[PDB]
């Protein structure tokens, strides 16, 4: 959601900084912010989605501090202007959530994406993909900090709402079920872990997440377990099936 005034200043920006034309996607916003503000004031919709655009720009440019700066400083345009409850807060706040997350600050990046999911299901529902998407991204801001409970409730909430709503063959039903299978195996769940691996093995060769990939992952999850004989056919495998 973008306003007709900045369609096309989002555009062009968003073109400029993809083929790293830095110096002239910078000006071009710190212009049509100075235009917004003069025109609109500071706390207007149309100005957060211009510093939101600009913490984008920065962010390829790696001024990470800088775009932090700009995401709170539209979050605090948008509560005031939209409201703490609307899908444009949870944009910014996934987007600090992903800068933080990036950045190894996982600690500060969850309730930032706690709050940005309890939003989602306010206006999607609690049982919709967009949410399950958010679920996601929590799992894995949870098991960079070791808190698996949180983790394999996420992804199997997450798993879910994915095939229900988009069926047993969705792709993003694949990568819940790696993302599971991956907290199983941190764990130790090597049996939990094996069934999820061999659901993903089996859909992927009849459709064709790859199986190779897939054959890597059981193979390396056979020689953590002991099982040699068993890990040695996989690597064989995976290896047949890269060429």
């Amino acid at each position: 959601e973008i306003p007709a005034r900045l369609r096309t200043l989002h555009n062009l920006v968003i073109q400029y900084a993809s083929q790293g034309r830095y110096e002239v996607a910078v000006p071009l916003c710190k212009q049509a912010l100075e235009d917004l503000e003069k025109t609109s004031g500071h706390d207007h919709p149309d100005v957060a989605t211009m510093l939101n655009i600009l913490a984008l720009v920065y962010r390829d440019q790696n001024k990470y501090k800088d775009a932090a700066n700009l995401l709170n400083d539209a979050l605090a345009i948008r509560e005031k202007t939209l409201g703490k409850d609307h899908p444009a807060v949870a944009a910014t706040l996934n987007n600090l959530a992903v800068l933080y997350g990036k950045r190894g600050k996982y600690k500060e990046a969850e309730p930032l994406c706690k709050r940005a999911l309890e939003i989602r299901e306010k206006v999607l529902g609690k049982d919709h993909p967009d949410v399950a998407k958010q679920l996601n991204n929590l799992a894995l801001l949870c098991q960079n900090q070791g808190k698996y409970e949180e983790v394999e409730y996420y992804y199997q909430r997450a798993l879910e709402i994915y095939q229900t709503k988009l069926g047993p063959d969705d792709p993003n039903v694949a990568k819940t079920k790696n993302n599971l299978a991956s907290c199983y195996l941190k764990q130790g769940k090597f049996k939990q872990a094996e069934t999820l691996y061999k659901e993903i093995l089996t859909r992927a060769h009849e459709r064709e997440p790859t199986v190779t990939t897939t054959l890597k992952n059981l193979g390396a999850l056979y020689r953590r377990q002991g099982k040699f004989e068993a890990a040695e056919t996989l690597e064989e495998a995976a290896m047949r099936s890269r060429k």
